[PDB]
RNA sequence: GGUAUGGGAUGAAAGCGGUGAAGGGAAACCGAGUUAACCCCUAAGCC
């Protein structure tokens, strides 16, 4: 896996944070791409950053994973591009989404960065 | 008067697009549509 993948995210845990996505894109506020997402970030924004382990080059999303640290923001990995984007509600993959205002996700979003605080290890 | 290189509508079993479309901007900022015939609006420039 690259090496901006920092750990191993199960399948149920990495269906839930896609779960979140398409919840919060109809009920809450979210940032989808990578520089809508960054921003998410740097601004303190994003309760929820997610990002697909399929990006090449891995440079274009190699600075989430440290950036999010820094900000106290949780992030989680997911295996499909493509299959964020659709989960974003657009018609083209997304490297990176950042959920702003979960919605009805809110509780899922949680659950979400507890067991990702765990993962970060 | 003609004329779109400007637009509106349309935009597919077609092309492109969150790895950033189109449009605006010096940049920051923008952040999901868009590409072309026909139809419709406009006529700066050109005839
Ligand atoms: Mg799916
Ligand atoms: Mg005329
Ligand atoms: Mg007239
Ligand atoms: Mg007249
Ligand atoms: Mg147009
Ligand atoms: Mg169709
Ligand atoms: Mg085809
Ligand atoms: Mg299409
Ligand atoms: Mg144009
Ligand atoms: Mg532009
Ligand atoms: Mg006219
Ligand atoms: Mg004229
Ligand atoms: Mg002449």
């Amino acid at each position: 896996k690259p090496s901006y993948v920092k750990f191993e995210v199960p399948k149920e845990l990495a269906e839930k944070a896609l779960q979140a996505v398409e919840i919060a894109r109809d009920t809450g506020k979210i940032r989808k791409g990578t520089n809508e997402t960054t921003k998410a970030v740097e601004r303190g924004q994003a309760k929820l950053v997610i990002i697909a382990e399929d990006v090449d080059p891995e440079e274009i999303v190699a600075h989430l994973p440290p950036l999010c640290e820094e900000k106290e923001i949780p992030y989680i990995y997911v295996p499909s591009k493509k299959e964020l984007g659709a989960a974003a509600g657009i018609e083209v993959a997304a490297a990176s989404v950042a959920i702003i205002e979960p919605g009805k996700a809110r509780d899922l979003v949680e659950e979400i960065a507890m067991k990702v605080r765990e993962l970060m290890k």
